[PDB]
């Protein structure tokens, strides 16, 4: 089971199954263990009041690719079914079952979140019977518990070529915030006059469904496709008709030009790719941790990914820094179009930014802990991060000047950069304390370290400050126009402290407390702020003991395994590299939790990070202060004989790295 | 396990394990393989458009019994309780959970769809220590996704001699065509100056819990009550205001009147009585067969059982 | 009666009273002859159609400082009070009352608008003893008839450091054009531990309450303050988050950082002044207006001032 391309998993067993995902940025369809089912199936976007936090989330949707399945009136069960097989394609997000029904037939069905259609889902079922057969096939649409007010219907579109059959439901968010269409239909390919009759029955109040039989000869593959499009108020005015218009739209496309279309989307970005020669299983898990943010990101958008992408319901689908310092750097090498449509996110929401700034009593943008539509703090209010925890407002300073720095694009930095660059460095002006001895002080905050709350001058966040603050001045500099000469100032003078050790001390009341995740040693990377090796090295020692086993992100040991690496520490950087994921891994696609053993995946936060251990900390590859991408020195794994990352930088540079 | 008047079993299995009910034939209470948890709670008369058939049903309803436990900070589950029994009494309609947590504590629950009061469940939960510990109660009201435009209130009704903590929500079933109301309180032996300080959460859309700590040292026994009041507008007119009534009114009364009234009404079904000798699985089953149709139907009502009665959602609990 | 940075007023007329107003250009605070009590809250671009002129208006808010305050019992009124005062120093808006009951106890109170903090409001109370004295304090969330739809909730945020109790309403203005959300905590300086334990009481369908007793030796001064959150849908999507994220966010601040940061910004204003030497009654007057021109606008807004600024609903809250 280790296809550098491929996840697959052999009789699923339903009692210890962590689901895969297929998406496309905009949809994620989350597998089942059971034949022709999906778990989950995730809009981005949409948000309402749900569940977790008191504040709004994402919202299970309809599982539309539902389907059953009889031979001569007998559903396809567990019971009656062998060699049942799932597989994750990764080099196009394609998740096929396959099985025999009992001796008498073989069924495959593949399913896709269009890549090139955000809108557009496809299933493929294909039928093999060693003697003639009828199907019975039922799609169902089963309004979820999480909507309301659900409408089911059903019509043909026809002309004298087509009869396209709608399976079509509207539904709300529970206050009504949004409104949901899907809608449904078969693709045959004998043709109008041999199709065969759909029928249509409504028969629960949250739940219909579209239904044929068709006669299969002996040793003959029978073929059909359900499109589904799955679209909001969000996303549009008028859902109900826009979905019936794309699944229409998708029919008279066809099953051949969707797919050759989805095939070109995904070939493309896999021509950014990271192989390793010695080791199949980094392969493959290396090659899972792009697909899962290749799938749960877009470009030529405004989109931003979630903790766990489009994987659930993780963190109610809120954007955090995990976006900016976590899952946005291996993204900006690797495809810099997905990087500008992360920072967008954060462009379109500098007014709610500025609103949050004023509500609080600072100047210029302070962002949101937690974003989601609107760009307003979304935090559950029974935790702390979403009051205290401000770094939020650096790190997007931060991913916007890297932006620059990786792209060029003046045009740009003037037009979308500069305006973040200038509103955060208004905040952290405002926000620091001039103390007696003429240092800036930042107090009262929760700690990057979120198990240190309401304590003074947080390492991390006095580094975000510093460097928002710098980044906006040279902004200013590049822009040709004048920066409060303020910002350096309090840049050169807020404190970073040590303890009696020469340790860099995490917070003013930080003695040896254990921490959540990485904080002090964030200020070697990816800060920068500490590049003296003896200090990265004491800083190191005396934190990385510090995180407990339990109940600490995946936030921590790639930047560990980074920073050994950069000390030229193969045997640490290789320790913690394989720390940072393998302890948190669920079966049986090794999807990513958040913590050691840890039941709630895809953590795609925990993946960017191990994406940067990889690209920037095995590769050495490292963003310029200067601008562009560099190479520093660097160690490989003993056991990886070759290290190749594709298409890095504007240039689309090859690296290759041997021992 | 053929004892003529309890149905018992050991160490409940979540994977295979189909829930016996306690009812009084307006609220049926089905029992979860989970510790201090129910699986499902019906209230009979209350129907709505849902799921199965397009057509009216009985709606799940707030599980308005579920607890957590924890002690010295560690939450109980199935995987860290040993020798974890249930037993249903039949001649009370008692449902018991009984486990040891560690080298801490023996923890006994029984609940009651109380007899007398048709819209009133209690349940008594004992704590015997083997060591000092500290126990965190939490009681929560989760809005089951069945019910909308939930409302999660809590507040103190007080005198000079009690603070009774109403933890209360109000919900509509899926049209609007009923409000339901339920409304939860802690019963305490040890009075208003010495009981535990409530506190209270409304940290979800769906979901609120009352709790409170209590310090209990090694060889005592600690013993609270939770009773909850279930009712909606095809029972009463205003049946916000009737649950916080209802609840005040069973707490004023408190754990032995409730428990006595209660009986007596139990005493008075099993007087009429099928007994069996020579066949003590036979008897068993009968006893079984009786107590769940005097379970299933009430007295000086204009109710009727569906196929199921009480034990959950079967045939949309329609009178056939 | 002519301080040239402070209006007082000598035992308040009801009968001949016009309130002062205490405002940070967001929210304006009128006062109350009656102690412990404002007339009016108003909050800035929050308009709805409602009574004069048949076109949007301001909306009178929640009176959210409305306290009563007990002395063994014993309710603290205009009538049973002596040496009852009130004063506006323009130097920080803060609008203070000070009185004593009886025998028993001087009582201060004083509130502000925080000037940094444009949706939230703080009163500080001292209660300094003449004899051992038991005081209840309430603070009531009443919603005024303006207002419809409302909610009443209550909430302890809770860590190992710290329990804030959340008195939270969320209503809507007349049409449903904008949701109003408001939200209290009392900060008190003893901890966690030995802090009142808060009661929370929902009896009318307009407004429920906060409350406590301390018990107070002679001779002893007792302070705590009310933190007050009122925000909108005109202000920020979602109100009712907002105000209990305020609040908390307030609370983990304290008294005397909020009232440091609130100097700063006062002082800042008064960095333009006006200074007459020789006509102290043109001193006093000439502040007035700085002050209320300074309490009515807010720097680095789009607001406008209205013809009455945050005095209340003249001329509709409209710009001209």
């Amino acid at each position: 089971h280790q296809d550098p391309w491929k996840l697959s998993a052999d009789k699923p067993d339903s009692n210890n199954y962590y689901g895969e995902t297929v998406a496309n940025g905009m949809i994620g369809i989350i597998s089942s263990p059971e034949p022709l089912k999906v778990k989950e199936v995730v809009l981005a976007g949409t948000y309402d009041i749900y569940k977790r936090g008191r504040v709004s989330s994402f919202i299970p949707n309809y599982n539309l690719l539902n389907m059953k399945l009889a031979f001569n009136g007998e559903s396809v069960q567990t019971y009656n079914i062998n060699n049942y097989k799932q597989e994750l394609d990764m080099r196009n997000g394609a998740f096929t079952g396959s099985f025999q029904f009992k001796d008498l037939a073989t069924v495959t069905y593949s399913y896709y979140a269009l890549r090139h259609l955000p809108h557009c889902i496809m299933m493929v079922v294909n039928i093999n019977t060693q003697k003639d057969t009828e199907i019975n096939v039922e799609n169902l649409l089963e309004t979820p518990s999480s909507l309301n007010n659900q409408q089911n219907y059903f019509q043909n579109i026809t002309n004298t070529h087509v009869n396209i059959p709608l399976l079509t439901s509207v539904a709300f968010t529970p206050t009504g915030r949004s409104k949901i269409a899907v809608s449904n239909t078969f693709l045959f390919d004998e043709g109008k006059k041999l199709q065969p009759e759909i029928l249509h029955r409504m028969n629960d109040a949250d739940m219909h469904a579209m239904s044929f039989d068709k006669k299969i000869k002996a040793g003959k593959t029978y073929s059909f496709a359900l499109i589904g499009s799955l679209i909001s108020s969000d996303h549009i005015n008028d859902p109900y008709n826009e979905a019936e218009r794309l699944t229409i739209y998708a029919a008279l496309e066809g099953k051949s030009r969707l797919l050759n279309r989805h095939m070109q989307e995904w070939n493309s970005l896999w021509q950014s790719d990271i192989q390793v020669e010695g080791d199949p299983q980094a392969q493959q898990d290396i090659r899972s941790m792009l697909y899962h943010l290749y799938s749960f990101t877009r470009k030529s958008t405004s989109l931003s990914p979630s903790p766990m992408g489009l994987s659930g319901l993780g963190y109610n689908g809120h954007v955090f820094w995990d976006t900016e310092i976590w899952m946005f750097p291996p993204m900006l090498l690797l495809h810099p179009e997905i990087a500008k449509s992360m920072i967008e996110y954060r462009y379109q929401r500098l007014d709610a930014a500025r609103k949050k700034a004023a509500i609080y009593g600072y100047d210029g943008a302070m962002f949101p802990w937690e974003s989601a539509d609107s760009g307003a703090e979304e935090t559950p209010v029974n935790a702390l991060t979403g009051a205290f925890e401000h770094h939020v407002t650096g790190d997007v300073a931060i991913a916007a000047w890297q932006y620059y720095l990786v792209t060029g694009d003046k045009e740009w930095l003037k037009e979308k950069g500069w305006p973040i660059l200038k509103a955060t460095a208004e905040f952290w002006a405002s926000r620091v304390e001039k103390n007696d001895k003429g240092e800036y002080e930042i107090k009262n905050v929760v700690a990057a370290d979120e198990w240190a709350e309401n304590i003074d001058n947080n390492a991390y966040t006095n580094g975000t400050a510093i460097r928002n603050l710098q980044y906006a001045s040279k902004c200013a500099t590049v822009l040709g126009v004048i920066a409060p000469k303020e910002w350096t100032l309090i840049a050169d003078k807020i404190l970073i402290s040590k303890m009696s050790n020469g340790v860099t001390r995490e917070h003013d009341s930080y003695t040896d407390q254990n921490i959540k995740q990485a904080d002090a040693n964030l200020l070697a990377y990816p800060l920068k702020l500490i590049t003296d090796k003896e200090q990265i090295e004491r800083d190191l020692k005396y934190y990385q003991t510090k995180i407990p086993q339990s109940d600490t992100p995946a936030m921590t040991q790639a930047i560990f395994s980074l920073l050994y690496s950069r000390l030229e520490d193969s045997d640490q950087a290789y320790h913690w590299f394989k720390d940072a994921y393998q302890p948190n891994l669920n079966p049986p696609f090794r999807v990513i939790s958040e913590c050691k053993g840890g039941t709630n995946p895809y953590f795609s936060t925990g993946a960017g990070g191990v994406l940067q251990a990889v690209i920037m900390g095995f590769g050495g590859l490292d963003i310029d202060a200067a601008g562009g991408i560099k190479q520093v020195k660097s160690v490989l794994p003993k056991n990886w004989k070759k290290l190749t990352i594709t298409g890095i930088g504007i240039e689309k540079k090859t690296f290759v790295l041997t021992h």
